[PDB]
């Protein structure tokens, strides 16, 4: 039980320890939040009463530091807009897969301000308290979720056996190509599903599309994803959102082929996801594009949702 000196679960633990409260008192708190699913300190009746109120004064009434505001709508996709800190709004998404599967697409950012690990983990803790079971978590909401070092603390919270107790395999992070963050994630949370946002194999059309490519080129992000593949022998997903007419050519597809086939193990531990588009038509070329990577032995899946 060591919850990290920047999450709210750590402050409570070593505030009770500074009040000379025994070590089992934090476990009573965590089991109430995650196993009994109790939101407020007062309904944690296993605690003493003035301990419940000492916890209320220093940490507020509830365990949540986000608030719901709008719950816009549901049926297969339930988005929510919470309020945090400086009246900030942040948006979270629930892809209710029709087989049931609740995947939580949380956000790490808001001029681009970053949320604390509390504001990130509560996007999940909120729905856990209502009755939802957290099957998977994905950092694919606001911005690119590796410009925020708090995400690494959020991973520790989600995988903590005394908190959410989620497996790292249930967690997914999509990156823009920030190399130093990839290496930190490579050997600290390797079982986390890593997705690389490519969107054009051309080193120049790409920084015209996503300016971060200018300091972190395709070549050297594909090199750090390679040492990932070598050291953890896991699959990296190549996301490719296809803009009509722009990047859905045939030799865009085949330049994606040689880009992978030149990599470690000829790009075969990669997995390309071809993202479809809604309001040039594209429902026909995606298929040719699909076959061009498929004919070349590239593991490829079409995602139309």
């Amino acid at each position: 039980m060591k919850f990290g000196n920047k999450t709210k679960y750590g402050k409570i633990q070593e505030w009770l320890r500074s009040n000379n409260e025994p070590d089992y008192r934090m476990k009573q708190i965590t089991n109430a939040i995650f196993k009994q699913r109790i939101t407020r300190f007062e309904d944690m009746t296993n605690l003493p009463k003035q301990l419940r109120e000492d916890l209320i004064n220093n940490f507020g009434e509830t365990v949540l530091n986000i608030k719901i505001l709008a719950e816009q709508n549901s049926e297969q996709v339930t988005k929510v807009l919470f309020e945090v800190s400086d009246g900030e709004r942040v948006e979270t998404v629930i892809m209710k897969y029709k087989a049931g599967w609740e995947s939580f697409c949380i956000s790490s950012q808001c001029l681009k301000k970053n949320l604390t690990v509390d504001e990130i983990t509560d996007q999940v803790l909120y729905f856990h308290l209502l009755g939802h079971q957290i099957d998977s978590i994905s950092f694919m909401g606001m911005g690119e979720a590796l410009a925020n070092r708090q995400v690494f603390d959020a991973l520790d919270v989600f995988t903590d056996p005394n908190l959410f107790a989620l497996s790292p395999r249930r967690l997914s992070i999509s990156t823009i190509g920030i190399i130093p963050s990839i290496k930190k994630l490579t050997q600290e949370y390797p079982q986390v599903n890593l997705t690389f946002s490519l969107h054009s194999p051309y080193s120049e059309e790409r920084s015209k599309l996503m300016p971060i490519n200018d300091r972190y080129p395709i070549d050297e992000v594909m090199n750090i994803l390679d040492e990932y593949i070598r050291k953890t022998s896991r699959k990296v997903y190549i996301a490719y959102i296809m803009l009509p007419g722009v990047n859905d050519s045939l030799e865009h597809a085949k330049e994606v082929v040689s880009l992978l086939k030149s990599r470690y193990k000829s790009g075969k531990l990669y997995h390309v996801n071809l993202i479809r588009y809604n309001p040039e038509a594209n429902e026909g070329q995606v298929e040719a594009f699909y076959k061009v990577l498929k004919s070349a032995g590239i593991n490829v899946t079409i995602r139309s949702q």
